């Protein structure tokens, strides 16, 4: 092992990455601490490490990262009165303080929203100072995206770099400049929920978990690799996340850099499809091996019957190591099929895991399992249906209405669900119907069903922070791979008791003619929302009379050009027509 790991970290990663490593791993910790505090405290932290590269026996060289870190940050944590429980961390020593600090990340940070200034003014602070410009980026997605993978904040820390280097040199600045930000911003909420996953599933699932998850991706990914190699690739990748999700990002930037080099390295064994990817810088590199396109399969793979059913060392294999033979079957299945969503995947390795385990106790075990693969039919045509269904249904409504459509839904299924959280879960879960429903069958359903996963893992996760519905808990808590289902079985809560009527949160301002479309139509669902958890009877018929009537009178009041007496008057109809009942 090495003698001071800030040294053997700083040197590994070069001091710029460090740095901006640890102002994520700050910033994730004490998501309501100001810029500048987090800035100084890395920059201490820094100088510290370098006393440490030039002489690893100084003073305080070999203590844990965690325990550097973490004493650095409790200089601005243990300030109660501005923050408030996160003092009770300082309170404790390494390893109970990471793990305090680790349960108390907030995936609803009240934070402001980060209002986007004018093009020319953000320019401006870009060539002023770089480096501040940068780091404030880092600093404001990782307090509100408390598992943002790190790694890839750096690779997202390269690229607006560079969309702010060109388009402040453009000559129209705002046509180059927007459609790039607006790229990132949902590609970056794309990584971070894709993120919250891997996390969820290792911090409350286990590592078993997480790597039968990898075997089965990475085999679909990497269908030529050997079943060893694949196993080598889901021990280093299930290394590096368990780092991230337990806040060691410089080992877990580490680890990743020596993982994109050994997969690169050992192209010829892994994929023919990593060239490109290889020839690109450390980060870009990195990022472009985790999205690369399934390998064609191998041409004449056998049926997988004579290893799995038919040969008389089945149970015999199985009972000698469970979890490779487990595995094997899981790689074995899952590179003959990337149009499996990873998650029927995994129900089908459970059902052929839970199948062993019944019939190799019986009379002849092969009797009993024998027909085994026919068992997964109806769990393969399920996905397949819903997704059909599904995307019919988008195709007659498009993106927004197919969202009001869940929003509505979802809503009478669990109505004491927070309306924000309501909002975004059906918005993004109506977003798998444009980003997927777009692709033929064949490519659908890893599409569909593994986003839906991410999607319902938010929900799963920021309902947890205050919990107000048993049913969203246990379906949170059940499995992961019953988690779709055991959410379209929930019915329609009867018990709920209708809200009362507020004035406020059914009366609007002007203020909304200076929103973009987008933000008026996120408005306009969460006053749907509102408006089922009031009448949460109400028919579908009765439902598009008050909607369309909300979009006509924003149409009205925004073209009203009076004293917002438009938004008054029209919010007043709705004061009388509540309280004449
Ligand atoms: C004017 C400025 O505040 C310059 S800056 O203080 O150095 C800064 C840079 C990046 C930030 F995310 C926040 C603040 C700025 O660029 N702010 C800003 C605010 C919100 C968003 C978003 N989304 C952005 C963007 F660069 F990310 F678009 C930038």
């Amino acid at each position: 092992a090495h003698k001071s790991e800030v040294a053997h970290r700083f040197k590994d990663l070069g001091e710029e990455n460090f740095k901006a490593l640890v102002l994520i791993a700050f910033a994730q910790y004490l998501q309501q601490c100001p810029f500048e505090d987090h800035v100084k405290l890395v920059n201490e932290v820094t100088e510290f490490a370098k006393t440490c590269v030039a002489d690893e026996s100084a003073e305080n060289c070999d203590k844990s990262l965690h325990t550097l870190f973490g004493d650095k940050l409790c200089t601005v944590a243990t300030l109660r009165e501005t923050y408030g429980e996160m003092a009770d961390c300082c309170a404790k020593q390494e390893p109970e303080r990471n793990e305090c600090f680790l349960q108390h990340k907030d995936d609803n940070p009240n934070l402001p929203r980060l209002v986007r200034p004018e093009v020319d003014v953000m320019c401006t602070a870009f060539h002023d100072n770089e480096e501040t410009f940068l780091k404030k980026y880092l600093y404001e997605i990782a307090r509100r995206h408390p598992y943002f993978y790190a790694p890839e904040l750096l690779f997202f820390a390269k690229r607006y770099k560079a969309a702010f280097t060109e388009c402040c040199q453009a000559a129209d600045k705002a046509a180059c400049l927007l459609p790039k930000l607006d790229e990132l911003r949902d590609e970056g909420k794309a990584s971070s929920a894709k993120q919250r996953l891997k996390c969820a599933s290792l911090q409350k699932f286990g590592e078993r978990a997480f790597k039968a998850w990898a075997v089965a991706r990475l085999s679909q990914r990497f269908p030529k690799a050997e079943f060893a190699e694949v196993s080598k690739l889901v021990t280093d990748l299930t290394k590096v996340h368990t780092e991230c999700c337990h806040g060691d990002l410089l080992e877990c930037a580490d680890d990743r850099a020596d993982l994109a080099k050994y997969i690169c390295e050992n192209q010829d064994s892994i994929s023919s499809k990593l060239k490109e990817c290889c020839e690109k810088p450390l980060l870009e590199k990195s990022h472009c091996i985790a999205e690369v396109e399934n390998d064609e399969m191998p041409a004449d793979l056998p049926s997988l019957a004579a290893d799995f059913v038919e040969s008389k060392d089945v149970c015999k294999n199985y009972a000698e190591a469970k979890d490779v033979f487990l595995g094997m079957f899981l790689y074995e299945y899952a590179r003959r099929h990337p149009d499996y969503s990873v998650v029927l995947l995994l129900r089908l390795a459970k059902t052929y895991e839970t199948t062993l385990e019944k019939c190799c106790a019986a009379a002849d075990p092969h009797e009993c399992y024998a027909k085994v693969f026919d068992e997964f039919k109806p769990l393969v045509e399920e996905p397949q249906n819903l997704i059909k269904q599904n995307c019919e249904l988008f195709e007659q409504l498009g993106e927004y209405k197919f969202q009001n459509a869940l929003l509505v839904r979802y809503t009478k299924k669990v109505p004491q669900v927070s309306t924000p959280t309501l909002v975004e879960v059906s918005r993004n879960l109506g977003k798998v119907g444009s980003k997927c429903c777009k692709h033929p069958e064949a490519k659908r359903m890893p599409c569909a069903e593994d986003y839906l996963s991410v999607v319902l893992n938010q929900l799963c996760v920021l309902h947890e922070k205050t919990p107000v519905s048993d049913r969203v808990t246990k379906c949170c808590t059940e499995s992961l791979v019953n988690r779709r289902p055991c959410f379209s079985a929930l019915e329609v809560d009867e018990t709920y008791v209708p809200k009362e009527f507020n004035a406020e949160t059914f009366t609007f301002h002007a203020d909304i003619c200076t929103l973009s479309e987008k933000e008026r139509q996120i408005k306009k669902q969460t006053a749907l929302v509102e408006l089922v958890k009031h009448k949460p009877k109400a028919t579908k018929e009765q439902l598009k009379a008050v909607m369309d009537d909300f979009a006509a009178f924003v149409e009205k009041c925004c073209k009203a050009d009076d004293k917002e007496t438009c938004f008054a008057e029209e919010g007043k109809k709705l004061v009388a027509a509540s309280q004449a009942a």
